[PDB]
């Protein structure tokens, strides 16, 4: 079993495809073990999340957004979840993001792309303990 | 503009209905403005959830069900969310709930019935209060 | 606990309706006890299925309909599954069925009416019979 | 043997509903026998779409809801295509709008409502002049 | 932005795929910028969009069924719209149209694929010139 | 043409995905020719269906689950149909199985894998054979 964090971000609320995101999941069979809603999050987390992207140009850009609306945090368990997770998200580039996955089905951009999932164990671990101190 | 109490059942979570329940609600343009995912709800909030319901033959059993697996408690906000989210669910008896609604597509038990929602004004208020002191 | 006999009928095969049909019926929780494929129906399967109607002007197109294309024959188990069953069915006439019900949303038709269901007890025995002696 | 005007409103655009609302007509077996899109109706056409309701109190807020966004104009074709197709649009108001219909599942306003639907005969042959002179 | 023409071919409408089709593209977030509904489309019109395969074996079987249904002609816009469609579409090859595409999920065949669309940015502005003159 | 042999496995049943898997196969457009259902296949089926695996260590646990509920088998057609319903099912590994496909939607074990499809017009004969003498 592995566990990995899960962020449905603001343009999931203001697009009204939250439940759509969850279902994906939900349809795989990975179960919630906890869960956040949070009306706006706080910047400094949505910094800290992100820290490995402080000094790209995007990084003010990305974390005005992400404060732009409500998130869910979810944290999934089951075996492989991480990777498994991470192939039904898709890729970033919605011009890479492939038919049958989450961006590549509902995301037409870079940076409003629905679905932040943890990429490997090591981080998985660190933004389970930002979102689920 | 109303909130109203929400509870996704843990027959819900059992069945993998939680997205399907979840993005009816959230396809009529009813927002989230609080949720919590309770791995296994206290007993006492539940016997206080449905206290006026404690003398009935039903109550004991209704109280184990609630304990037996996750619920997610939400508060929904929308001009008269709590009669409409109300029609959404259905009746109680699965002889009587419409198809069209929550339980007369999905219900077919008058315990395991997937989602709890507030009755009036003031059963909502005191729910909230329950769920979200 | 009951069961009941549903027929899938021709223009469901015709209309590529066959899973959507089923699915309304498993996502209530019913579950299949017996099923068999018709590629076509035999004339004295639909008449004797049919013996109350044997009288009525609509017979001779209702059985002409009948063996059109393929059938699948289901019987359905669960609690009061007959009048349950009838009730996602939905009224004969397109005037009368109920959106949300399988005819209401989908059937356009008195006669191409993509479903039958047992009424009573004593048809689903009967019913049953015939289909699966 | 009937033709109906149907307008998808400019809610439908906002919210992304323009197919799930063609969906529920296309699956009940309708035809399409023309259409048009509008990026923006002309004013003049919608005043005389609603002539009727030209000296109510939300006149002019239901004609400048009309022209906020684009709509579509379609007729549609089937046996007693008028009267169906009201069934599935639904109450005009959210208080009585029943589950399974468009505007039950789907509209929370009275006037952002998603859909119009001829009423009568006479109103459909009216309305196909005004939007297919 | 690009845009890129979209043709729902006839044998969505045969299928009753049209809004199945259109709504994928839709939760793409793509804005339809213009919408022609033809009841049969003139073949010269169809002989010059397909121009480029005027001499293949396929050409006149291709025109006869272009013709033999109704057909709807939709300009998209959206970043690299053309592009995106093209991914969202599949492979004209039913041995390797992908799953989660619309002919990998939807089509059978070669030639009755359900969609066209512009294959480049050259191709888009000819064809949309073609169909909205 | 093609015949191929399709199983829908016990886990679909406990899943309640069966109309789902089914409905994926028949929204591509392949018929039925041939379908049974089975309360529990004989032991002795499931052996010869997967005499190939009799060596492998999973061989024992593969034919209980099989064993442990329903079965519908299916015999379906179509042009190309056996390599087509392959690449709708994906790959056995849940690591591998790609967003879009059945099992990569959908399962998330290598046992408990919703269902087969024969891998070849050899085999597809031999399942035929076996699931319908
Ligand atoms: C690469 C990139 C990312 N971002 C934002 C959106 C990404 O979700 C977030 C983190 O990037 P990254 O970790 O590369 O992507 P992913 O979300 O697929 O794991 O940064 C941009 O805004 N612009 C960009 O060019
Ligand atoms: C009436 C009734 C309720 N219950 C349980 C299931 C109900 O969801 C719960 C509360 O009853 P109630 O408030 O009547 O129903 P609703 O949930 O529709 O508002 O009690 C039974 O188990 N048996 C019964 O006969
Ligand atoms: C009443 C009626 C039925 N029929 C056909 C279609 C019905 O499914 C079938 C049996 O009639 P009935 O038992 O009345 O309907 P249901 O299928 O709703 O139980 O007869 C007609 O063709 N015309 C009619 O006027
Ligand atoms: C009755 C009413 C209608 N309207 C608008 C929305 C309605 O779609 C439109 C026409 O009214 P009406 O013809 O009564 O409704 P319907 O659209 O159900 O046929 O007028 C309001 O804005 N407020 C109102 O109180
Ligand atoms: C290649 C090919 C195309 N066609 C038809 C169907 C195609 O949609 C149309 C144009 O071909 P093409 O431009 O190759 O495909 P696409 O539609 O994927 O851009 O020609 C055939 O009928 N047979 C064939 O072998
Ligand atoms: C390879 C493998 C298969 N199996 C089971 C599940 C497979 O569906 C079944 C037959 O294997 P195989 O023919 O390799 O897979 P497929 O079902 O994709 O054609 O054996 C295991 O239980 N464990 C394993 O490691
Ligand atoms: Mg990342
Ligand atoms: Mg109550
Ligand atoms: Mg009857
Ligand atoms: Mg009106
Ligand atoms: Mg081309
Ligand atoms: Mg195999």
């Amino acid at each position: 079993l592995q566990r990995t964090l899960v962020l449905i971000k603001p343009d999931a609320f203001e697009r009204s495809l939250v439940a759509e995101i969850m279902g994906r999941i939900e349809k795989k069979n990975f179960k919630i073990v906890s869960m956040k809603f949070w009306s706006k999050a706080p910047r400094n987390l949505i910094e800290q999340h992100y820290k490995e992207h402080s000094e790209q140009s995007y990084f003010n850009d990305l974390c005005d957004f992400m404060v732009s609306g409500p998130i869910i945090s979810i944290v999934y368990e089951g075996t492989d979840a991480i990777s498994k997770i991470r192939r039904l998200q898709g890729n970033t580039n919605p011009l890479a993001s492939a038919p049958g996955t989450i961006r590549g089905d509902l995301a037409n951009d870079i940076r409003e792309n629905l679905i932040h999932a943890s990429d490997s164990e090591d981080s998985a671990v660190d933004e389970i303990s930002i979102w689920f101190p």
